[PDB]
């Protein structure tokens, strides 16, 4: 009552659940809440994947809302961290200050939660969910104050359900709560510069009780599923075991006891731009536009932006979902044009593309056929000018953001998040072919990428926006490139982006309507070799399709799309039991 | 003492096992034996696959100087064999001229031979069974003739597994060398023979029918299961199929050994062993419908691009195709094939590439065309898109005195103009499969080796696009059979796609076919018939490389 509003500069760890039932807008809704959490509550230092969830039993006013928000009373800083001691403390069970709110014991907690569960069960006797967890390092003093601010956040969004799953190591159950409008105003005022009055009203009745941990933490698969991504090793006093063990037990008991595969209807989601993609449900084509190549393979000396943009339109028409544009070549032994800059190679092209795209009259005819744009850069300044001018959706960083970790701050704005490809390499175009010694090739690269994701996620990059790339041909011998492909299954839990297109390791596999469009006249021998190389990669397209690789980065968009279209058709069975049924019918003659 | 040489012309049914241990020449050796069986013993009316089982050129001369049989060789096609049906049931047959033993005695004497052998014992075998409708009076006469065949071949083991419904165990067989001569002379115009008979005198110690090991060797049951799965001899507990099954299940549940792992089914394209399901072979298409010289360099191009087989045709069978009144099928294909043979032989210079010779396949349904091909040794394979139903007489051309040819049997209905309308099937996948099986049964009854017959579902031929796809989706129904498919550049590919502008459609088609090549690789299709050989080879090499695990 008293210590709730004391001016003690406190640092706490809370774990939240963010849920919505609105599919079309699931991303916008949940990311808006992420922003409001970052703004009003503290620092997001962990996230789970996004998930489409089936429950246990079985407009654009946000835009304007974001423009006119009350400033926080706390400093926002986008600075990078490589660790967070209070988080470390929370994950172990290190000594933390005693709860200012009154705690219950374990047994009393479990009885109160069970009561809520049986009570909600009963009421029910008389939709898809979209879910994400977050860990917040928070300046709010207690879960009751936090819930008040969360209730404010919900109301601001005018559809969204934000729950507190954990708050430090506290065990709390507060049975009856009637906060006067007076009290709400004072909690809010401690954290927000308040203007605005119509909101506090709805809030009064909304907080009936407080349960920490949340009543449903152990009961809802969808929560265990999300927590398992973030904090698998966490054990709270109330819990029988670690998050991971509880998660695994839930899965195997649904199998053993009810004959259900609980994974079937609880789908991991990743995000490329602003829409839901179901992990492993589609192999997307990323069409390659290398401006250097496109311009100077000629033997020419001038960039040709119009030719560049034409090519971008061609690849869209050929069925690319993403275009990857770059102006810094990174293939073996390539010296760049040292006279024209990366920025001048790509930005004009992207600017012209934006202009041509916009020169289209549509209101319901053709509005969402826009390709996602990826920029192959490691360069902060280039990426910054692109996002400032809305030229791109995705950072493709072949250094996994180690060239300049600050580029990571650019993947976040007040209202926008951007997705990012992290790739493994060693060395540069001139050195990489000799940097080939690995203790454990497959796991070294996996562990490297996971460490990078952990770093991005610590810095509040949403987990579902980070894609992995093993970097074929980049400090790998041909046999190693193959081995990475043979062992691609190790990425079955992750959004996977690969680039094999026209690389040397394909030719190493080998013992006419030409698919290589010659830039200069080639010999017959070489045309054949190019043909084999492009066809060799269509083999990897097939392999990728069957391995459920999420994105493939290719020069030959029409060819690749033709392959994926036929594999998709063969896979779409009209009736999934017809083969046994037809067989039995034939035996019965 | 001579009821054996009785002139009562009889028709019996015998089941033989042919075995060799020479892998490199297994086909030549076993097929040599088949020829000699057809010549000396009667008519082959059933064969198993060839199998590799875990337990040189004087032949060419031999085949040129054989003594004639005294019995006739009739080639007319048959559709039924009464004696065989009698044998498949345990129908009533004439009493054995050799004295029979009962089950108990047989089982006792067999067990005696096995145990005596188990302790004597304390490389791969190539095996094949055949059913022979035989003019030989009795199993002992047959063994005499068989030992002669083995001696002629100078390497080969030929056993009598069954002979009618007889149960026989004869212990201490001594045959005077004059009696062996007399038996031989009853079936063969003996014209060297006389320093061969003396070898034989040692050989026949005893005669067991069924053969001692019939029910005890997996390799035997494996072959018999192909031919006569439902057959139950008096002296056996269960039918062939049950004995086979209860040997696979025993070996799994008693040893954790998959017996199928070491025992490989074989098919033959030309003259070498192919392990079923172990390679996706490329068949390059040559449509001569094209000037001979050009056609032939195209053939050489395709070999160099990695085609195992070249399929030449001079009759288009694609939809609504306009025929050529100007030049006959014969005049299109035969000169090309003649020039190829000549051009290939002129590369006798590069003697080191004498085994790089492609298998040649002719896409025809026309007896006259095929007859000219085989007479002039221009081809190895008949690709008959009618499954040999258009003119069944062509089946007679798949055999010579010292040669067998392989055949692709394809399913279709109607003709190029009507096929698009003949699209109603009660059970598309099983109708086509059953049809191909019926065709195979007809050829096998007619003495075509089972292991030389390839199945083809006929994509695009009396199938709507979705039906073509459905066949592909359900290609696993051919897991037991050598499978040949042709998808290359067919309309159904374009139908999969989402939606020099014709060269756009053309490229999509080629690329869509490369997807089917990938699918086929993984489904272990034995042969794929394609236009774009370099492209297909590139796909297969990469997929193969990915499958190959190193250290
Ligand atoms: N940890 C918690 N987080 C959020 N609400 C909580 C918590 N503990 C108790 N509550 C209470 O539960 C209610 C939250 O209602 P909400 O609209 O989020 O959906 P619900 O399904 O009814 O509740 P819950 O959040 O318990 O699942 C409020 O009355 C709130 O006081
Ligand atoms: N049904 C039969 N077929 C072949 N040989 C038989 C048969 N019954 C008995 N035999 C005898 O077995 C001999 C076969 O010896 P072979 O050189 O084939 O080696 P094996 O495998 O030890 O013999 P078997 O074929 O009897 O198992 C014949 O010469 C004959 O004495
Ligand atoms: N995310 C991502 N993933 C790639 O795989 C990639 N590749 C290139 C091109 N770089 C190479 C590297 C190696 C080779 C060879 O060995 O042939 C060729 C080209 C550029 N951007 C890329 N971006
Ligand atoms: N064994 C065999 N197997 C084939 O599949 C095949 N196809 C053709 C060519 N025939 C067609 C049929 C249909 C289509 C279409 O729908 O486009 C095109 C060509 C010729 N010989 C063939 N021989
Ligand atoms: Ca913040
Ligand atoms: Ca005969
Ligand atoms: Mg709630
Ligand atoms: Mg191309
Ligand atoms: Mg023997």
């Amino acid at each position: 009552q008293e210590l709730i509003l004391s001016e003690e500069n406190k640092t706490n760890i809370a774990v939240l659940n963010l849920g919505t039932n609105d599919r079309r807008n699931a991303v916008l809704i949940l990311e808006t809440a992420l922003h409001l959490v970052e703004k009003y509550l503290g620092k997001i230092i962990n996230t789970s994947y996004l998930y489409e969830t089936v429950p246990e039993y079985i407009v654009n006013y946000i835009n304007e809302l974001m423009q006119n928000l009350e400033e926080s009373k706390y400093e926002e800083n986008k600075e990078l961290i490589d660790k967070c001691e209070e988080y470390e403390t929370f994950l172990k069970n290190g000594k933390v200050d005693n709860s200012i709110l009154k705690e219950v014991n374990v047994e009393n907690y479990l009885l109160e939660c069970n009561n809520i569960i049986v009570k909600n069960d009963e009421i029910m006797k008389n939709s898809y969910f979209y879910n994400l967890t977050v860990v917040v390092k928070t300046f709010v003093n207690d879960p009751l104050s936090m819930l008040v601010v969360i209730k404010y956040i919900e109301e601001l969004m005018k559809i969204i359900d934000i729950d507190i799953l954990f708050f430090n190591d506290f065990t709390i159950f507060m049975k009856n709560i009637k906060l006067e409008k007076n009290m709400i105003y004072k909690i809010l005022s401690k954290y927000i510069h308040l203007e605005p009055q119509e909101i506090i009203n709805n809030m009064v009745d909304n907080i009936e009780f407080l349960s920490i941990p949340h009543v449903y933490t152990t009961h809802r698969y969808s929560i265990l599923l999300c927590l398992n991504d973030m904090i698998p090793e966490y054990k709270h006093n109330v819990l029988n075991n670690t998050i991971r063990c509880l998660y695994n037990k839930y899965v195997s008991r649904m199998k053993e006891q009810y004959n259900i595969n609980i994974k079937e209807n609880n789908k991991r989601i990743y995000v490329l731009k602003d829409r839901i993609s179901y992990l492993k449900e589609k192999t997307n084509i990323v069409g390659i536009l290398n401006v250097n190549y496109d311009s100077f393979s000629d033997g020419g000396i001038f960039v040709e932006p119009k030719r560049a943009v034409q090519r971008m339109f061609e690849m869209i028409n050929e069925g690319a979902s993403v275009i990857d544009i770059g102006g810094e070549s990174s293939g073996p032994f390539v010296i760049p044009n040292p006279k024209i800059s990366e920025r001048d190679l790509v930005v004009p092209v992207l600017q012209l593309f934006q202009k041509e795209w916009n020169d289209i009259k549509n209101k319901i005819v053709k509005c969402d056929a826009k390709p996602i744009i990826s920029i192959d850069t490691i360069n902060y300044n280039v990426f910054k000018e692109c996002v400032d001018n809305d030229l791109v959706d995705i950072l493709n960083d072949i250094s996994a953001c180690t060239n300049n970790p600050e580029i990571i701050k650019l993947l976040k704005k007040k209202n926008k998040f951007y997705s990012v490809v992290l790739m493994h390499k060693r060395g540069n175009p001139h050195t990489m072919d000799k940097l080939t010694n690995y203790d454990n090739l497959v796991y070294d690269i996996k562990n490297y990428l996971e460490q990078r994701l952990n770093f991005l996620v610590l810095n509040g990059i949403p987990r579902y926006r980070i894609l992995f790339d093993i970097g074929l041909g980049f400090a790998k011998k041909h046999d190693q490139s193959i081995k990475l492909l043979q062992n691609i299954h190790v990425y079955d839990e992750y959004p996977l982006f690969i680039g094999y297109s026209r690389k040397r390791f394909i030719a190493h596999c080998m013992n006419h309507n030409w698919m290589f469009q010659m830039n200069y006249m080639r010999k017959d021998k070489d045309q054949l070799l190019y043909q084999k190389n492009i066809c060799g990669g269509l083999a990897i397209a097939s392999y990728s399709y069957y391995k459920k690789v999420d994105l493939i980065r290719v020069h030959d968009v029409l060819e690749t799309k033709s392959v994926l279209d036929v594999l998709t058709k063969i896979d779409q069975v009209k009736d999934p039991n017809s083969s046994s049924v037809d067989k039995l019918a034939a035996a019965l003659e």
